[PDB]
């Protein structure tokens, strides 16, 4: 037989001969992964099980799309596929789905603990940048952006790790809601700079290494913004839902911070001329990122060209040709159990 199995925790992995010295790198609702060495490729890999994804229309949804995306996606800043599987033999049969992914070595939430110099930080931020935008030219927009989902290298290299938002579900994990943008908390309409947003609570994270708005409900997390940015303008008030609208202009008012107050020179590499120059900019690009008012707050591509970032510019990551998605219907579908585990199966064999 081509398989053989082995518990991890209080799991079992079902893996092709092939993947050996497998060891618990992660978790989540979705599932559970494990780094491995792969015998033929004589690289480290990733291994990703997705137990009984067509449960739910959740989990199929994530699970199908996830599969699809990765299949059609091929950028450095987007963690990549390898292979694969499913070690049962028929679709009457068939329970589970194994992902085989490049392996990175941490993620950005042990970065955030470090203090990193100009020249790290520009190229982490301007990494992710370039990974947001190959997703937006595909028509993808992300939602979701936070340190968890973000990988590195010790290298300083870095990939996005998953494709974002469609969902009620039974789960123990609990969903973190403290990088999602004002019009996310709030129920409006959004953009493609909604992802900038969530840019920029992780980059003020990485000068500040505290969480910049950490609520426990949407209601908190609301506050937590207003009481460091400050109450926004009338303009802005006018664009909500009146139930929505009487609740925010009902809050309490507040002036919010300056910039400068909200991350000082002491936060930044500041001794030379060299550094002091270089936090002066990357304050500034904070300023443009961390904006309530989505129609006043920064684009991808303003972003890229700013002049913290733009010293890594290069088009063939900037400027890739966007990726091919075959299904129309990658976000908007309704379907059975025995349809959503067909579909699975069909596109883990890879049938029509
Ligand atoms: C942490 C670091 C060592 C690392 C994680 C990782 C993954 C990885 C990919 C997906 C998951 S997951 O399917 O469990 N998704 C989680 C990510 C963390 S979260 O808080 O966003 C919940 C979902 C876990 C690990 C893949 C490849 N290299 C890696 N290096």
């Amino acid at each position: 037989n081509n398989f053989y199995s082995v518990e991890i925790g209080d799991s079992t992995f079902t893996v092709l001969k092939r993947y050996q010295n497998l060891k618990p790198i992660g978790s989540g609702a979705q599932g559970i992964v494990c780094a491995a060495y792969d015998a033929i490729l004589e690289r480290n890999v990733a291994i990703k099980k997705l137990s009984r994804p067509f449960q739910n229309q959740t989990h199929a949804k994530r699970a199908y799309r996830e599969l699809v995306l990765m299949k059609c996606v091929n950028h450095k800043n987007i963690i990549g596929l390898l292979n694969v599987f499913t070690p049962q033999k028929s679709l009457e049969e068939f329970q589970d789905v194994y992902i085989v992914m490049e392996l990175m070595d941490a993620n950005l939430c042990q970065v955030i603990q470090m203090e990193l110099d100009h020249e790290r930080m520009s190229y982490l931020l301007y990494q992710m940048l370039c990974g947001i935008k190959h997703l937006h030219s595909a028509g993808i927009i992300h939602r979701d952006l936070k340190p968890s989902n973000i990988v590195v290298k010790s290298d300083c290299t870095l990939k996005i790790l998953d494709f974002g938002l469609a969902s009620f579900m039974m789960t123990p994990y609990v969903v973190t809601r403290y990088y999602r943008a004002p019009e996310v908390i709030l129920g409006m309409g959004y953009k493609e700079n909604v992802d900038l947003w969530s840019v920029g609570c992780i980059m003020g994270e990485m000068v500040c290494h505290k969480i910049l708005f950490p609520g426990r409900d949407y209601i908190d997390q609301w506050n937590k913004v207003i009481e460091q940015l400050g109450t926004p303008c009338p303009e802005f008030m006018k664009k909500l839902q009146p139930t929505v609208r009487t609740y925010v202009e009902n809050r309490p008012k507040y002036a919010g911070y300056s910039f400068e107050k909200l991350f000082p020179d002491v936060l930044f590499p500041a001794d030379s001329e060299h550094n002091k120059l270089k936090a002066s900019q990357a304050r500034d690009l904070l300023s443009k990122m961390l904006v309530i008012d989505a129609s006043k707050r920064i684009s991808v591509d303003e972003a890229l060209q700013h002049p913290y970032i733009n010293v890594w510019y290069d088009p063939s990551e900037a400027e890739a040709p966007p990726p091919k998605i075959p299904d129309k219907q990658l976000d908007e579908r309704e379907h059975t159990i025995e349809e959503w585990k067909e579909l699975i199966y069909k596109e883990v064999m890879d049938l029509e």
